[PDB]
RNA sequence: GCUAAACCUAGCCCCAAACCCACUCCACCUUACUACCAGACAACCUUAGCCAAACCAUUUACCCAAAUAAAGUAUAGGCGAUAG
RNA sequence: CCUAUACCUUCUGCAUAAUGAAUUAACUAGAAAUAACUUUGCAAGGAGAGCCAAAGCUAAGACCCCCGAAACCAGACGAGCUACCUAAGAACAGCUAAAAGAGCACACCCGUCUAUGUAGCAAAAUAGUGGGAAGAUUUAUAGGUAGAGGCGACAAACCUACCGAGCCUGGUGAUAGCUGGUUGUCCAAGAUAGAAUCUUAGUUCAACUUUAAAUUUGCCCACAGAACCCUCUAAAUCCCCUUGUAAAUUUAACUGUUAGUCCAAAGAGGAACAGCUCUUUGGACACUAGGAAAAAACCUUGUAGAGAGAGUAAAAAAUUUAACACCCAUAGUAGGCCUAAAAGCAGCCACCAAUUAAGAAAGCGUUCAAGCUCAACACAAAAAAUCCCAAACAUAUAACUGAACUCCU
RNA sequence: AACCCAACACAGGCAUGCUCAUAAGGAAAGGUUAAAAAAAGUAAAAGGAACUCGGCAAAUCUUACCCCGCCUGUUUACCAAAAACAUCACCUCUAGCAUCACCAGUAUUAGAGGCACCGCCUGCUGGCUCCACGAGGGUUCAGCUGUCUCUUACUUUUAACCAGUGAAAUUGACCUGCCCGUGAAGAGGCGGGCAUAACACAGCAAGACGAGAAGACCCUAUGGAGCUUUAAUUUAUUAAUGCAAACAGAAACCUGCAUUAAAAAUUUCGGUUGGGGCGACCUCGGAGCAGAACCCAACCUCCGAGCAGUACAUGCUAAGACUUCACCAGUCAAAGCGAACACUCAAUUGAUCCAAUAACUUGACCAACGGAACAAGUUACCCUAGGGAAGCGCAAUCCUAUUCUAGAGUCCAUAUCAACAAUAGGGUUUACGACCUCGUUGGAUCAGGACAUCCCGAUGGUGCAGCCGCUAUUAAAGGUUCGUUUGUUCAACGAUUAAAGUCCUACGUGAUCUGAGUUCAGACCGGAGUAAUCCAGGUCGGUUUCUAUCUACUUUCAAAUUCCUCCCUGUACGAAAGGACAAGAGAAAUAAGGCCUACUUCACAAAGCGCCUUCCCCCGUAAAUGAUAUCAUCUCAACUUAGUAUACCCACCCCACCCAAGAACAGGGUU
């Protein structure tokens, strides 16, 4: 039914918090192999499955090649931190904006999770720096994070730029931000 | 050669016969064996079950007062184990 | 030196590393009658009333074990442990705080984690670390609720150190198609068709086996004889005079056995080569000995003792594998077709031909050519994990060795 | 009284008043030695979680979240203290009443329950938010430290020795060896070899499928029990009504009978298919099905049968036979009597009792079809009696190596690679629902071995210029890293390395250690079921113990491997780019064997983090001469060439003391 076990993680969050609905434009960072992309398309009706509900848009970005999926557009190879990808992302989305940002990016585990904590935080911050360009006001932001002390700095910056920030908990920690300023 | 080994009574069993014990003084139903104050308290009512029927559910011998014989016969019984 | 794999029990098969046994002494386990048989008495009658009798009747002799559940029921005994409750008592430093099912922290209660301990100090403890510690707190004393029940802030907790239903006595020598055991000597006969079953761990019947009795055929087997199909097709079998032999049927009285295992052979399981499972035939084993290394099932051999005799049966694996040509080739022609051109060799139609004698090319090499050789002319493998595994030996005439089979005293 | 309860002169239990460190009460060391292992502490260079399932323990005093529950409290006394129960608050249901409970109460009351405060949205009930709190389950900052890299020293107990006292489990007999093979399939006892004077003491834990249990795994019993229910059999019991009885003139009580509910009692789970879900099956006939007398292949494969029609002597009797391997049942039948002039059909069926009937006769998908008159689930709370639980040569399938020479590799079978197949070795699967699922392993320590070689080494081929690849032969002496979990349990990822090999060894190894699964006593989430309860599902928590009798073993006493830099050398090679061998020097690491001068932990010493030493070949191939086969040809032809050990150890007073010697013993010194 799904390409990766990470698909159930997004469904569980969506079930409780209701972050995906038809008509929403969703960006999937680190979309490979496509576990979150499949979940997003079904919820936002990106493939136009339900004629009575508005058709959303799903865009997947990852370094590795992603196999084609019905109702989803994928950009690969592309670096999320590369300004070139951000410009390409805007040209593809309707109205050059997105409604929901989903992030599952994870750098290679260098064998020291403490080092991997700050490295993953910087990647989230880099996405957060370019987030205003991609995200529209009042949107939803979800990122995959590894627990650590630097999560507070990410939490502090999200708290200033978002009305509400939630902590969602493998040893993964997910930050759910809604109502972008 | 040490540890040991050996013994013959104590008494008992089954019948017969015959119908058995129960006050020296003191204490003993209250916390028994505790000398010495007002209580009311009163006994009685089918046994069941294991077990047998190769389960189990009706049912399944239990001295009831003469040994023998009538006779395991007449009867009873998921008419069957068995009972008589 | 040579030979030899403890005993009991449970299974087809136990040296088995399956069960039981440290050992010694004592104790500990087949109880019964209808019939039948045998031995006496009497006899158409028998018996010391009854009862049987178409030779019976009376009496004697002679056959039927031990230990073990979890359970059920009845009547007693239990709340001095513990669960909850009743009556009337007691305990709770210090500090911060506030009139706190507050915080810190002794006494006290509890028992989170770790380690020690594991027949221990202890049938639940010690040490450290912990939770609570003015409260739904803890605790002393007396009383209460009792098993078809009590009690329970439900853990199916607790109710006197094994509570999904306490303990004790009695019914009780409960029952157990299950486990284990079942005691002196010697001889004899003795194994594998099935059917039914709340039945496949059992039992009944049959088959088989045993004993006694009566009787006359039994086994082996000459021809003859036993079906057509779906076309045809195996080893055989039944029947059965002779003959070799000595068994067979019937009657009487009962026990026990009844998935056998492996080997040879033919088959069965969706038309499945082995293996598995399951039938059929035969052998062996659960019966001795010898031989294949050790070996229940292969081969040899069975009827039982002693001998410091003898003759034989089966009975010891073989095999060691790859050379090779010598010489020569000029030419009617790049034989035509098609193809950029493909010529002897991209393909193809044709297969002639000079010279003593040479394919209108048999393999190679060129995009294609070139180059070459040949024809012709002369001249049959092996590799795994503790450590290879009898020692050895090509050449003195095949006899000898070898049993509990046979013979001999 | 030195005292009770715990089997003990028991490290446990034990109310209150004072003393709060004593004015009272006591003795941890029997003596010796300073081994190993084990226990408890103390100290530690540099690093500071790299250890590990987990920051368990220890040190230091240490932040910020997530999940669940509100909180304090309560529970499985003896493996679960929790997320479970209780809890204010809220909700539902029932009750109009006094003389032993509720209650000496009366709807703002009492009882039976759900749920778990509050706040918010919502239905008119459900869903969230949140204050604190927790020996709850995860994660993390910082600090901390022997958790580890990598262990070390010391003290005490233990230990060993001398003296006194003196157990237990255990045990068929033992005069108790190793390697292969074999075997009831894992041999100290059997076979073939080898080894072998006899004896203690101290260690070790490979074996004696080690000892004492328990748990688990299915299976069996016409063995139990608990629970649940629309399993069967009942309403005795209790309550409510009706009726009779009884009385008064209406009633009430009592009793009998009957009908309802309540509650309770008794009993049981039929076989077959590895288990379970879903299904099928059990009797009779036919075929595959035993080719020729009869019988005989279960399982399995496939088609049927549980009737119908025609008779109305389908009447009555009676020789002799067959028989589904027993019995029961079933089948054929001359003659005779009486009439006319043993029905077709492979199966087409059911015993006894009983019931009905004047009688003749009739009655069960008793289909579980030799049939009990009538009884289902569940147990992980389970109990009892038992029985089972490494190995199975030739077909299929997969892999490896050859064979075949098709086909790729510009040309080119054979530098590499390879189809259709075959031949050898290895592994796996296999008799029936052309259903679906489910039934021991890591790590620490120490390793033994195989070679089918990952690295180092030797040698051919190459589409090998040179470095560096590919391929093959040969080689097992030596080596084969440290970490993290997102793409988690040995799979990806990070940094490295000459390389991070494939395996076997009862996961090699649990009487050396530990984690998880198979799973269990508690508990929720999802699913199933009326319920009890269940699920290979998700999650949290959660007890095995062992004093070594025997075998084996306890200094092989001694030969070292690898990398990097430099040198040759920027040389050979190549157009450049790039870029070597061999020989030597130096340096580092690891391993093995030692040491204390310094350094460090520390001090008459031990020890590493310190220092010192380390020495043989390899057998694949490459060449000469030279016959069989007068050439040639490295020759399972005669022949030639290349690469075809030493060291250590070694004599024979002792009372007592000392020691760098040591558990005891022994040994060295005592001039
Ligand atoms: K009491
Ligand atoms: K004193
Ligand atoms: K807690
Ligand atoms: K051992
Ligand atoms: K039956
Ligand atoms: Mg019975
Ligand atoms: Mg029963
Ligand atoms: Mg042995
Ligand atoms: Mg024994
Ligand atoms: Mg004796
Ligand atoms: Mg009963
Ligand atoms: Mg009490
Ligand atoms: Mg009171
Ligand atoms: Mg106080
Ligand atoms: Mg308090
Ligand atoms: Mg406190
Ligand atoms: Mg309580
Ligand atoms: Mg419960
Ligand atoms: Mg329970
Ligand atoms: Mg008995
Ligand atoms: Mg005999
Ligand atoms: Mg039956
Ligand atoms: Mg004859
Ligand atoms: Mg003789
Ligand atoms: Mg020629
Ligand atoms: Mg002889
Ligand atoms: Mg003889
Ligand atoms: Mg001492
Ligand atoms: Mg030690
Ligand atoms: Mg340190
Ligand atoms: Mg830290
Ligand atoms: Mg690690
Ligand atoms: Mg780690
Ligand atoms: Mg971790
Ligand atoms: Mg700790
Ligand atoms: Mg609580
Ligand atoms: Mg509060
Ligand atoms: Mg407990
Ligand atoms: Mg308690
Ligand atoms: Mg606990
Ligand atoms: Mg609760
Ligand atoms: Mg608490
Ligand atoms: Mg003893
Ligand atoms: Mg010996
Ligand atoms: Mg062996
Ligand atoms: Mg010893
Ligand atoms: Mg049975
Ligand atoms: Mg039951
Ligand atoms: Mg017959
Ligand atoms: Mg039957
Ligand atoms: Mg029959
Ligand atoms: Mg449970
Ligand atoms: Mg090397
Ligand atoms: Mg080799
Ligand atoms: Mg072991
Ligand atoms: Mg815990
Ligand atoms: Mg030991
Ligand atoms: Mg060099
Ligand atoms: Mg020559
Ligand atoms: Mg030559």
């Amino acid at each position: 039914s799904y390409r990766c076990r990470s698909a159930f993680k997004l469904l569980e969050v969506n079930e409780r918090h209701q972050i995906l609905r038809p008509g929403l434009r969703v960006l999937d960072c680190g979309a490979a192999p496509g576990a979150w992309s499949q979940v997003a398309v079904q919820k936002v009706n990106a493939a136009g499955t339900d004629p009575s509900s508005p058709v959303g848009f799903v865009l997947g970005v990852d370094l590795l090649h992603i196999f084609p999926l019905e109702g989803a557009t994928f950009l690969c190879p592309a670096d999320v931190t590369d300004p070139r990808t951000s410009q390409r992302i805007l040209e593809v989305l309707p109205g050059r904006r997105a409604d929901v940002i989903l992030s599952d990016m994870a750098p290679n585990a260098t064998g020291f999770r403490d080092l991997d904590h700050d490295r993953l935080i910087s990647l989230c911050l880099t996405l957060l720096s370019v987030t205003p360009d991609i995200l529209q006001p009042g949107g939803t932001f979800l990122c995959k994070t590894w627990a650590g002390s630097q999560s507070r700095r990410l939490q502090r910056r999200l708290t200033e730029e978002f009305q509400n920030v939630r902590i969602i908990k493998s040893s993964e920690v997910y930050f759910l931000a809604t109502q972008y300023h």
